[PDB]
C-alpha cells in the first residue's frame, strides 16, 4: 500500500522459502548463497522440506550471546541447487529501536500476509516460553500461531525474525550483520 510493503515484497518474492520441521511450518529468510534463519525453536535437524523438496541440512547453529544466553536464532545452510539474492547490506550492524515496521509471512496457512505492527522498541531481555533471551525486539500487535519465522522490515532494513508473542503484544529476534561474516 506504501514503501513500507513496497520493501518488505521486494524481500518476500525473492529472499523467503517455506520451511518445514516436525515442529511445523516456518517462514524462513534467505540471507546469501545457501545460508538461511529460521527460530531455533523449530528445532532443524539432519533433513529438512523446503518448499515441499526434502533438503539436506548441511550446517545448523543455534546461536548465543557471549554470556551464552539464547538469541533464538538458528543459521542454517541448506544443500540447495539454487543461491538467494545477497541480502546482508540490508541488515543492521547494531542493536537499534525502529519506527513504522512490517511483519511479512508466507506459508500455507498464511500466504502473502503483511501485517503493519508501529513502532519497535529494543526490549533486551525477554522470558521467552521460559528460555531467558535476549536481543529482543518487541511491538504492540496481538501477533498469532503461524507467524514464527515472520520478517521484520522498516524501509532499508531487514531487522530481526518473529519469534513469539503475549496475546497483546510480538517479538523478535534482531537480525545484526555479524552473524553473516564469511
Amino acid at each position: 500500500m506504501g514503501p513500507g510493503f513496497d520493501f518488505a515484497q521486494a524481500i518476500m518474492k525473492k529472499n523467503t522459502v517455506i520451511a518445514r520441521t516436525e515442529k511445523g511450518e516456518f517462514t524462513m529468510l534467505g540471507v546469501y548463497d545457501r545460508v538461511a534463519v529460521i527460530p531455533t525453536h523449530a528445532s532443524v535437524g539432519e533433513i529438512i522440506y523446503i518448499n515441499d523438496v526434502e533438503t539436506r541440512v548441511l550446517d545448523a547453529c543455534a546461536l548465543r550471546d557471549l554470556t551464552d544466553t539464547n538469541l533464538e536464532i538458528t543459521i542454517v545452510k541448506l544443500d540447495r541447487n539454487q543461491k538467494f539474492r545477497d541480502i546482508r547490506h540490508f541488515l543492521p550492524r547494531c542493536e537499534d529501536d525502529y519506527n513504522d515496521a512490517v511483519l511479512s509471512v508466507h506459508t500455507s496457512k498464511f500466504p502473502n500476509m503483511y501485517i503493519p505492527v508501529g513502532q519497535v522498541t529494543n526490549y533486551g531481555f525477554l522470558n521467552l516460553g521460559g528460555t531467558p533471551t535476549h536481543r529482543i525486539l518487541m511491538y504492540n500487535f496481538p501477533t498469532r500461531a503461524g507467524q514464527c519465522g515472520g520478517v521484520v522490515t522498516t524501509t532499508g532494513k531487514v531487522i530481526g525474525i518473529h519469534v513469539g508473542g503475549n496475546g497483546a503484544q510480538g517479538f523478535a529476534a534482531m537480525l545484526l550483520h555479524s552473524y553473516f561474516t564469511d
